[PDB]
């Protein structure tokens, strides 16, 4: 029985991760310890049928006692404790969800179904830090894994439809709240099916334009609009969120040569799943049936959806994926630009495969 | 004082078109009329000093009396009355917003700022039908007009973030309603900002997945998700909404050679504005400053937004455009694939430039 510490288990990711471990009875093989950063000393989760109290997430000594650490707290926490802990001589395993140590030397980005070999290699090479990549990239590779795995990709152009859950709980709750505010302001006009549309329109356009909407976690309203910028601003024209695309994809895949990945990461009113619209350029003119066969033959979760108007609406949508381990790919076909241009549209819960699952699976490897 | 008849002025478009005509004092140079297909007999608009009662938009004899007809009703009406009317020998002008006659020989797709010449030529050639193009395309050309106007485009790849207002009033009201249902179900949990996020999450995911959400106008929930298919299914892998991209763009621009336009049209929780993420391939390596200078030098509404994280959030969003005649373009820069790949992201009210305005401006031309 290994002493596994859990930090940031209360957050959006931690919660999904906890819920998942119970399902697969993940707590049966380990010795759970629950840390906190604001409720230190309080009653502990007891997920693994364990009775205790919340440990000091910042107690170095307390942290050095565990064989493994699983954090879903955030990058701010990592950058604060990790360097200080490794310095203390801690030679345990650090499984993280935050981006912090992703592009670091002593860390390996994990996506079992996509790069187990890399994982294993680094494992036999001394790597003790395993980090999950960006939920979107992690999702992209899970859905379009077959293509890369066959060296069929020349470069990729993405346009993401990212859900509010990506920013965390406060962000989701904010969207939902903003949602309510919007509706309420016109609940009566909506009650009267004939009432002029402009009346309802003006009313909602005004609310939004009025600082009345809670935008503390988004800076701007998202309920009835979108935001073309996710992460910080980089020294280039790229936004950190977009830049993660190319960097991490090559790291995860351990490519011999950079596979150009770029596009636009946009935040939308999507509640829980992350969807992406691709414009991939193939090295050779591969037939779509071959492509589909490949994508499906890469991993049990990569599910190809037919280019059907009905099916697409019923399956290639957050509402039909949110909560599932499936990572659908649809709207697959060649673009008018030529047969080397493949058009695809994926969707997937970024809290599972894009977050919790990779870690959960990795933890079981070291348990 | 021409006899201009107005049909379908009640809907999401007619309303906008009407509200605009008042603002610009458009009614002053014309003797209006107001028909209807669902409230014949009731009260008339009372816009341009002409109050009375809705007339029969199905009375051919009555229609033949007008010098011009402006419909915002819909394709079903057009397909029904237009052929029958032109047969009766009606030689008047027909300004439409409906797709029906767009790709027809006797019609011209209007976008004054983008193709005045074509409009004019067609006017001098005998064309009496002027139709506005798909909101999306119409918006793209208004925003990216400078590029095409300079033969700098090789082909375009779009991924649209289309608003609920595109489907009409019932569609918007539905989204808004769906919105309220979502929030309400978790109004209490949201009231307690410290409560567990999964509880709230589970609660909203259940509602959606349950047929309790009003999805009459969309077939599936949109409030907290999206739909990767807009129009009907074409005999190819393209969805009618996407297919409109290439066809109309070349018609409007009156291109000598087809400019490949393709991508994915998705419907989102956006309330009123249509945003688009492009991946355009230039014929030559044009510097971004040149591009920006061009885009801005094409038309007074094409506004280039700097690649600033702050500015972008504050301006390149539906909330900051909805209700304005401006068609912003931001996130402009070269993609990693090479200097010939320009990345752009536009936003614009599809009910103004995407709908009413083109007609409004055209009518005045014929007044
Ligand atoms: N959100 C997503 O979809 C994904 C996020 N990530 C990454 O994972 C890390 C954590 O992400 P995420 O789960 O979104 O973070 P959250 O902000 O939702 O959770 C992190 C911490 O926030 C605190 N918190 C404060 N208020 C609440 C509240 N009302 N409900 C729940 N928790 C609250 C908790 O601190 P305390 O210790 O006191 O309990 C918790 O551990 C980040 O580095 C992020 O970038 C990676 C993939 C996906
Ligand atoms: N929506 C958009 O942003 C754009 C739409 N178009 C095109 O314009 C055409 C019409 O679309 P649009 O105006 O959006 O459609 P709407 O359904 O919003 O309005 C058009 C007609 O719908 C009827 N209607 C039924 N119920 C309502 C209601 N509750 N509130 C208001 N009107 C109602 C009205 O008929 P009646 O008067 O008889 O009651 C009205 O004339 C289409 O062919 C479309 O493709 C083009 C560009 C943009």
């Amino acid at each position: 029985m290994k002493n596994v510490g859990f930090i940031g288990w209360r957050g959006m990711v931690g919660s999904v991760l906890m819920q998942r471990m119970v399902e697969e009875r993940d707590f049966d093989a380990i010795r759970p310890v629950f840390f906190s950063t604001s409720q230190l000393g309080q009653a502990a989760p007891s997920f693994g049928g364990t009775t205790g109290t919340l440990q000091d997430a910042f107690d170095l000594e307390a942290l050095k006692a565990l064989d493994i650490i699983v954090t879903c707290q955030g990058g701010d926490y990592t950058n604060e404790i990790y360097p200080k802990l490794r310095e203390s001589g801690w030679q345990g395993y650090w499984i993280d969800a935050a981006s912090s140590l992703r592009m670091k030397d002593d860390a390996i980005i994990i996506l079992d179904p996509v790069n187990q070999d890399v994982i294993t290699d680094g494992l036999n090479n001394g790597i003790r830090t395993f980090v999950g990549g960006n939920c979107t990239v992690s999702l992209m590779l899970m859905s379009l894994g077959g293509l890369f795995a066959n060296d069929l990709v020349d470069w990729v152009s993405v346009a993401t439809y990212q859900a509010a859950s990506g920013g965390g709980a406060r962000h989701m709750r904010e969207l939902l709240t903003q949602m309510g505010h919007l509706y309420g302001h016109v609940a009566d006009e909506l009650a009267t099916p004939s009432s002029a549309i402009l009346d309802i329109e003006r009313k909602v356009t005004t609310l939004t334009r009025s600082g009345e909407l809670p935008v503390d976690n988004f800076g701007v309203p998202l309920a009835g609009s979108l935001i073309p910028w996710i992460d910080k601003q980089l020294d280039n024209g790229q936004s950190r969120e977009e830049w993660k695309g190319q960097a991490e994809t090559n790291k995860i895949l351990n490519t011999s040569s950079v596979i150009p990945v770029d596009g636009l990461c946009v935040r939308v009113g999507a509640l829980r799943c992350h969807s992406q619209a691709f414009t991939i350029k193939l090295k050779k003119d591969v037939s779509i049936p071959t492509v589909e066969e490949l994508l499906a033959a890469h991993n049990p979760w990569a599910k190809v959806v037919p280019n059907d108007r009905e099916i697409t609406m019923r399956e290639l949508t957050p509402a039909a994926v949110t909560g599932t381990l499936t990572t659908p790919v649809g709207r697959l076909r060649k673009l008018n630009m030529g047969p080397e241009f493949l058009s695809a549209f994926t969707v997937g819960d970024q809290l599972l495969w894009g977050a919790a699952e990779p870690l959960r699976r990795m933890l079981r490897q070291l348990a």
